[PDB]
């Protein structure tokens, strides 16, 4: 039963990384790009994205550890330990050349450590509306001159006592509904379909626990990047960041700047967080046209 | 009925205060002191302390308008509407005399327009654990590398589409011993007992959503700071935070210099943020000392 409608000319499928069985949907033809989703969602937020990147790419998006229907990590959920399965499941596809990396939220703090510990792996790559994990995140304001922040999830996820999993089940569709629209410009893009789907996802009480334990891991992650950082990432590098509500304006690219010698940035005017189903089409026009001056077929 | 045991030799008895009945504890003789208190208590958090000053001032601990046993407000839950009320109330039972104050958490929020506005009613001032509202919140981090922010609830609470109140009720006595005890060092005083006692009384589901408002009316609230604090406080003051986990340390006292003349300040080590009960032996000495400088019977 696949929690998601697949496009067509595309696989669900599994494989088996280091013990844990990650479900992706891949399909198209040419050098690999994976793209790597964040909190609150799956594979499917690339959906509109996936089939014009089939035209040129061999295109695999896989559901983080946890997430969607894949397996939960054995290992742990910091940057670290979770990028491992995602760059052995890219390396399983592109074994023989450097491979793109496009990833949004949560997904960047799964594969940066990847990125930067194989950078002869990685060809291209886009990051989108998530900071890196360092001590800047130790800076964002808990409180707004306008109300809620878009940061306070921060340790709101990473709280101990299970607090978030026991304050949102059997609330799940309640709380989706607002975190989307709480970080969104354009709300109208969410059908009641579209959350339902979501919704039923992350509900999964293991995917509903893991969702929070990539955020009770963050720390971590920042102490791993803190070291990892002093290797700066040498391949070509594209931004993109909301210039609206929930977007990280020029936050994205000024960080990056401190991270790559070879970046370009985009902050997307009336766009918010959920960029792939917000602004859709300049954004998938920017990645395709980013990545298809590298290679292709 | 009593949401709380009223120590021996008070009463527990109700004013009606511009439409709004309060409830309120009350004992002792001589001079007026009034004890506010803040989020996830009630009166109850100064029944360690109230017999002791009782020996000294006629004693008065009101429940905030919404909470313990108090009718919600009919203005608003901004500071300097909510501060009309507990004027109002003090000024019945002293109307000819200054009175003292002493206001923990949100009491600090909800008592400092009527001091400022009003500074030849109060006596002496004692503040523990809060920040007054104004901009220097807005700069709180939402997320630390160690421990837990300590205000990221501020945006939580403060949340649209009552947010807070769907995911918690149902939840409040296991949401309540975590907020306290993630705020408190000395964690061991709050009993099963004791928590399901404040569990119990905001747990109404006008009291939970009373608690809430205060938050939703924070930047409000600094909006009308900012005209008042024009004026600097000229009575006696005295500040105290928790040295420990969950204690505003050095802000405490830093931030009322730049609203009193005349303050000073103590940061009582290994205690967090519920002096009354975690650090009862040396808060009760410095508030009983404190006041006692003054007329007293
Ligand atoms: C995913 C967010 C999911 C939203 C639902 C809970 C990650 O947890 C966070 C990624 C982005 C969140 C948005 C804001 C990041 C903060 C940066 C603001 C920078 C300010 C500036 O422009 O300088
Ligand atoms: C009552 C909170 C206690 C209940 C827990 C849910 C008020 O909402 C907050 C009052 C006291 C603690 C919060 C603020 C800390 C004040 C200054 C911060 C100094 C340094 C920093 O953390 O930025």
């Amino acid at each position: 039963a696949e929690e998601f409608p697949v496009p067509n000319g595309f696989e669900s499928a599994y494989r088996e990384v280091d013990g844990v069985k990650l479900h992706y949907v891949k399909g198209g033809q040419g050098p690999l790009v994976m793209l790597v989703h964040g909190f609150g969602q799956t594979w499917y937020e690339w959906h509109q994205l996936m089939p014009e990147l089939a035209k040129r790419f061999t295109v695999i998006a896989p559901d983080l550890p946890g997430l969607g229907q894949s397996e939960p990590p054995k290992t742990g959920y910091s940057g670290e330990q979770v990028a491992v399965y995602l760059h052995k499941l890219a390396r399983q596809f592109s074994p023989d050349r450097p491979f793109d990396l496009v990833a949004h939220d949560i997904g960047i703090w799964n594969t940066y450590p990847m990125v930067v510990k194989n950078q002869a792996d990685i060809a291209r790559l886009v990051y989108m509306q998530a900071p890196i994990p360092d001590a800047r995140i130790y800076r964002f304001p808990a409180f707004t001159a306008q109300g809620e922040s878009l940061v306070w999830h921060f340790s709101f996820f990473a709280a101990d006592d299970r607090l978030a999993e026991t304050l949102i089940a059997g609330k799940e569709r309640f709380f989706l509904e607002h975190f989307i629209k709480s970080h969104a410009s354009n709300t109208e893009v969410f059908s009641e379909r579209l959350l339902d789907l979501y919704a039923r996802s992350y509900a999964k009480p293991h995917s509903l626990n893991a969702s929070f334990e990539y955020y009770r891991a963050l720390n971590e992650s920042v102490r791993q990047n803190a070291e990892l950082a002093k290797t700066r990432l040498q391949m070509p590098t594209m931004t993109l960041a909301g210039g609206g509500h929930g977007g990280m304006g020029t936050f994205q690219l000024e960080q990056m700047k401190a991270y790559a010698e070879d970046v370009e940035g985009h902050v997307l005017p009336g766009c918010g967080h959920w960029l792939p189903e917000e602004c859709a089409a300049p954004m998938n026009r920017l990645v395709i046209d980013f990545l298809s001056r590298g290679r292709h077929h």
